[PDB]
């Protein structure tokens, strides 16, 4: 007599041994708790008497408002399964973090039975902009939720069959893992109906240890297809090739070969996706793999201005729930409203089949854009996407993406997708990078600035390029950045003279605003004196990744910088001449842009029907 | 199968019924924690089911950045002993203190067995300009932690030795405890190859109770010698000349006869010096005695403008680490900074046996400014300096080390060493001082002017002086202030009559800049008055120590000043005409040193050969 | 073997069911501890294992600083008996609050005994401007304090003989509580040689419940005395004369009526006084009876500018040791200091025989200023007073002490003592009673400045009259303010009309103080007009306590304001003519008081012996 029809999200709750910041992201237990919660297996909990333990987390709480503005669901079905004296109280908040009581139920176990079953159905009604629905238990005796979960009154429309893909290039280490646990759990495995690997490295995971039981595991749906290193953008591209032509799934899931995969994150954005109104694309949220109690982002836009992708609305990078948990208003309040985004990364992203068979493969560009466009493109289909909370896997963070080889693939995709979605004349973006040149010039960055340079020529040569410099382009920057002194980089800054410390005055931040100014009128006019080649091989300072700013680096000849990763140093040394030079052709080629622009956008959106195609790629990725 | 090779760090654990406060400095226990965790043996712990327990801590976290940095180690290797269901997850940091997770495992003992092997290993790449490296426990049942320890992947090189020595002076007890607590772990005892002591005072340690039995467990390592009083210079000159003649270790271990020793300290100041790239000299860092759970300094180095010796870069005094633990990133961040410095005090310091050959002996500057000549002399030979940080000792802090006697020793000494490390004319260390000269005649701390004024004519008299000065030149200095009666101790205030406070006005600090330059003037014509007697004899305030400042010693002309530990009191009085004459004295003095600083530099350079060489050492120990 | 001698202080522990913000002020548990501390009874202490219990609280922790300024001791000895194992940590502070270890010792029952001795010996050096002497228990195992407490290396000298002093008035209750208190400890009986009491009332303390178990108790230790009421003053010199006469005790202890003894604090108080240098008054804190976790002052002065008694320097009123406890630097640095003062209260004071014999018997001043006076003359004739910490007993705090029959006897009694010990003219004391006068005038508190103006008019009639007035003003000044409506307290501000808030303008604290003055002058001004009958009748607003301020008062015709204690109101009404009488005739006598001050001042000096003899007080007993 349940309401319960289908499974939308289960109670999960942490593994043994759980360090304390994690346990955060699925329980908020009460510090006025005498004992700790046991949790006997991964959806069972143990809390003894007088205790309280709040569900109000991260992985354990439904965002109503997403299942209000784009599923076809009229209200939830908590369903609990009790053992013990106690009381469950479910609880509602707004957009702006407020708690409401919903309902509440005293529950305990009938004499001659084992267990007791909790049941509340609670409509979707007042999460307009947002919201949260979640439960806390509060026991009276030793109580233990032996299983739970979020219900449908409603069986889920379709198979739910889905093909899941991973680029791999030379991580299969990581790769095993990643294997092993897709198969561990049965209800992620009952709804998988391919796993396609693309291996683009020389390293193959066929000649991994403890990759064979994670083959048996998923059987025959383990699909590994070997081709030269195409980046994310060739690898999630065979990906889909494989899944529309050889699997008969209604959902492609892309993910990365070096993710921790929570198994139940996948059934959340499976169900999603099926109780969605129209089709459309469901993606999930990544946590920090190395602060694992960090949501690194709730949603991502890009701004149509300068066209930049950025944080959505009311969203802030990196929330630490251990800290700052969901019911504190203070520092949680923008967590509790609706986040509209336009793209969603491929790190974990559930494509139906409707929408990939329409739009089409993935454009040729290697790395960096490569997702902006594709949900661009399905939002141009009719296609929405939306970053499911809730459902998440582990992922590290974002270093010099802006500086090294990436810098290259960064701007001349940038030119590439603002060529099809842009709209106007796109004077502010050359603005916004005849500003970030400035700004690389002025830190001494000139291997940026000469692979920006590089990667405006290649975008002004055409897209009929596009599928020519997918393989070649990371050879062509590499080999233009090993010959700065500022990309090579070195084991340790002792491989350098010692730190003479010589002409260094004020490289500390400024206070005021016209010290900020002075400052700067300060590092133009040493900019422009020729540079002394004394501090051009013994260097200054040795300055780490934080110091190194504009502030430090605008009054300097010759300084080694720490790399982000804290593993090396570079030797960066400044050169009027070539500054200037740099300079110079980065002005020439940004007029060009400005003056080909509509050129190059009509040129662009003609050809990329031709660049999404099927054939082009059968031919890319050999198979003629 | 194990890839440990040598025991660098062992994971130390504090004493039964530590206090709570010291306890941080080994276990950082969480506060959800239902059962405290408890110490069974120096060497394991005993955490209850559902609790977490983290090693981010001085002693029990390795610091990478300095394994690094000097280290032939390309990676580390954390192995563990334990019984019980649980889980270690070891993080690392970076030089801002973010917690990167680097790897965990899940441990349990099998059916029939007793315990279980948790072993990692991580290369120190990611540490350049700093980071640490640490594990935690989590634990699901009871979990025991039997034993557990940092090891490096290769063998050490050499053999280990070392010869330790201690200058004493009337501390007899507080040897006696270090020649216990040095004998007291076997591991250490197997790599001491001799105990030097230099016994300068009268009260013999070897006539102290409880010396038989720490003498006994020693064996005979233990090497007493006896010569006068020669200061800290001639006692580390003595243990360093014992070491190189009579001893075949490999290092020479400088320590504190009033010292409370972490032996374990000793073990991991050994690992670092043998795995050194080159020949190093590896001192450790000083815990306050008093306030046991503080780190004074992480690191020193010398100012070359003023050249005085002061903090390091990305370095505070005084780290209570029960209240800023490690994890903290905003109190405790620049811990977590790879600290280079150019000395470190012989509290604890190690010295290898080329280095020590090829350098020579200390300086024969009685006090002061002895190691940070030491260190800048084996600086240019080819050897740095690193205070490595968890390998420390106990012991006391700084007082009145600026205008007591010391002021004497502190003063000429700084100018010798200037005469061999500072590189241009010197006029702004001359500066300094004649600012800090200034303040002291402000404060009404004339003796301070009188014996800084000796020091520099003491100075001035040459290298030749030296051998001359070292058992002679605080004899003179006693003699000098005790004609002053701003350096003569009184039991208490009540000695002299109450306080009149009569005539005493502004003499609390104020709030606005132009209130402190409006009372700067008025104690600059209070200076100028002549000063009534009759506050020479009753005085004015009973002024405690903290209150002591230039905004209330400028406005009166006698009162008593309380001394820094409180045994006592001082009765300072304002002369006008003495005050000008110190005054006057001291320009002359500073006038003629800067005329004179080449001539001098010249004059300790050529002869620092001669007053470093073993012959002169021998000549002033008597011998 | 043991160099404890003579018992100063025990270490006490709370009763059973204390309140848990009085534990405080005995035990200092830490927050992390599994399990609460259980005090079997009031001198031992059960803790389990792994705990920490911090004794640096009010009444274990020992002020090392007073022992060393007043006390011939050189050092103190701690002494305790343990049962477990565990560890024990003697730690001193500085004058600022800085926690310096001083020692630590591991202690363990050995196999076959019980119990262990634990001890400890530290001087009392470094407590020249403040600081404390304390001691931690750290648990292994299970510990349990059997007994403790600190000790004086020598014997104490005499017999510490006490006779203690109680003038009462209609409280028989707490009167007999004070007895079963005094008489319940057998450590303070076997000291005390009598217990007089001097029964002031009509209602008996021998007719009341309980008082013959309570006299059984004591024996015939009890004398009780009847006389008529002669107030606080006539009280204590009974008590004293009594004490003089018919007993041989060393030190007489004043204490009051209706006060909650710790009887440990009278052993203290005695201990002190005994070891003392040179005779002197030791005399008691008071802790609030009402939050009974807090200290109201740790010392009072006497302002000699104004001539007014106030906190000492760095005193603050009312500190809470619940929420902020001894170890708290930033809220309780002030409590490390010594605190000087001038005089000290009677609820709990020791006055030596020899000084008592001497220096003569307390003024006839009813109330008020008589502990002061008593005070400032023991000081003249060489005998200082020191309010200790540590020994104190729970007492009321202090409401319309200033508005009452009280502010008559504050008044006269201040001007009476000033003749005695104010130099010079004494015009700032004139000027600052004026403008008290117009702050009273203003608050429409009438009766007030009409009984001042007879507290002047008493006060130049001459010492002649003190005696006479003994018995007589009381009477008078309640027959003054009973005829004033803002003296009259009726039940509650339902028997006046309810309040018609009618011409009731801005009656909230200004912010800015230019609004201050604004506010100033409007209220003068409306003192200026003609009240209107209409708010005499019915009253305008109903004000509390806390909101009756000047910037209300000010602006208003008729009013209820509610007492102090809350159990009814007043109804204040202006009158500009009776204001402007009342003012004319203070002004008048005030400056009658500024002409004849130097008469008045010769005139009580010459009769300060007459006034303090025997003879007269056998006199004004009717003996
Ligand atoms: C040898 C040729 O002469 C070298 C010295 O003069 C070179 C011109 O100086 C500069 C240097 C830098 C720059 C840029 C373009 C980088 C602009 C600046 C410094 C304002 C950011 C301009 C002129
Ligand atoms: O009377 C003689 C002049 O008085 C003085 C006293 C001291 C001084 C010196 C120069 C020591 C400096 C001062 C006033 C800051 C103390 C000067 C004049
Ligand atoms: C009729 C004038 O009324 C008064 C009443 C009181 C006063 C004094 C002088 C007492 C001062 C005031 C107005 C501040 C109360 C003056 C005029
Ligand atoms: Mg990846
Ligand atoms: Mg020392
Ligand atoms: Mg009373």
């Amino acid at each position: 007599e349940t309401r319960a029809k289908s499974l939308l999200q289960r109670i999960i709750l942490p593994r043994p041994g759980e360090p304390l910041d994690v346990r955060t992201l699925y329980v908020e237990e009460s510090a006025t708790n005498a004992r700790r919660a046991h949790a006997a297996t991964r959806t069972s909990l143990s809390i003894g008497a007088e205790s309280e333990v709040s569900f109000c987390t991260y992985f354990n709480a439904l965002p109503a408002s997403y299942w209000r503005r784009w599923s076809i669901l009229s209200a939830v079905v908590l369903r609990l399964e009790l053992a013990g004296h106690g009381r469950v109280d479910v609880y509602r908040s707004k957009a702006d973090g407020s708690r409401i009581h919903v309902q509440g139920k005293e529950f305990a176990v009938a004499p001659g039975t084992e267990s007791v079953s909790v049941e509340f159905e609670t409509d979707l009604g007042p999460f307009e902009d947002g919201g949260w629905i979640w439960f806390d238990i509060t026991s009276d005796t030793a109580v233990t939720l032996l299983a739970g979960g979020w219900y449908a009154p409603i069986e889920a429309p379709g198979a739910g069959t889905i093909a899941c893909g991973m680029p791999t290039f030379n991580r299969p280490t990581d790769l095993v893992k990643t294997l092993g646990a897709l198969g561990s759990d049965p209800l992620v495995l009952g709804q998988v109906a391919a796993v396609i690997v693309a291996d683009q490295g020389n390293r193959k995971v066929v000649d991994e240890p403890g990759f064979d039981e994670a083959a048996a595991v998923l059987g025959d749906r383990l699909v590994i297809r070997d081709q030269p290193n195409l980046g994310g953008s060739g690898g999630y591209s065979r990906v889909m090739y494989e899944a529309l032509k050889n699997t008969d799934a209604e959902y492609i899931v892309y993910m990365d070969d070096d993710i921790e995969i929570e198994p139940d994150s996948i059934l959340r954005a499976l169900a999603f996706a099926r109780f969605a109104k129209s089709p459309m694309l469901v993606g999930g949220q990544m946590l920090n793999l190395q602060e694992r109690s960090h949501l690194h982002s709730m949603g991502e836009v890009v701004d149509r201005g300068i066209f930049m992708w950025t944080s959505a609305p009311n969203v802030e990078y990196d929330h630490d729930f251990a800290k700052h948990p969901l019911k504190d208003r203070d520092n949680s309040k923008l967590l509790h409203r609706r986040i509209d985004v336009d793209f969603n990364g491929w790190w974990t992203c559930v494509i139906p089949r409707q929408v990939a068979e329409q739009i089409g493969q993935p454009l040729p560009l290697f790395l960096k854009w490569d997702d902006v466009e594709y949900g661009l493109r399905a939002r141009d289909h009719g296609y929405p996407t939306v970053t499911l909370p809730g459902a998440a896997v582990w992922h590290m963070a974002w270093k010099d993406d802006a500086i090294d080889w990436q810098a290259y693939f960064h701007l001349r995709n940038r030119l590439v997708v603002a060529s099809l979605h842009l709209p106007g004349n796109g004077k502010a973006m050359v603005v916004n990078t005849i500003k970030a040149t400035l700004k690389h010039l002025l830190c001494l960055e000139y291997s940026t600035v000469a692979i920006q340079n590089l990667a405006i020529r290649d975008y002004l040569a055409g897209p009929e390029r596009l599928f020519q410099l997918l393989p070649s382009a990371l050879g062509a920057v590499h080999a233009l950045r090993k010959q700065y002194p500022d990309a090579v980089i070195l084991p340790s800054s002792t491989e350098l003279p010692l730190a003479s410390h010589l002409e260094v005055g004020a490289v500390a931040e400024p206070a005021n605003p016209i010290a900020k100014v002075v400052r700067l009128a300060k590092g133009v006019l040493h900019n422009l004196r020729p540079a002394h080649a004394r501090h051009h091989e013994t260097p200054q300072l040795n300055v780490p990744t934080l110091d190194a700013r504009w502030f430090l680096l605008s009054q300097v000849d010759g300084v080694t910088v720490t790399t982000a990763d804290g593993r090396g140093v570079v030797y960066r040394k400044r050169d009027p001449r070539q500054a200037l030079g740099l300079f110079k052709e980065a002005m020439r080629l940004r007029k060009e842009l400005a003056a080909r622009f509509p050129e190059m956008q009509q040129r662009y959106r003609a050809a990329h029907p031709q660049l999404t195609s099927t054939a082009a790629w059968e031919n890319a990725f050999g198979l003629g």
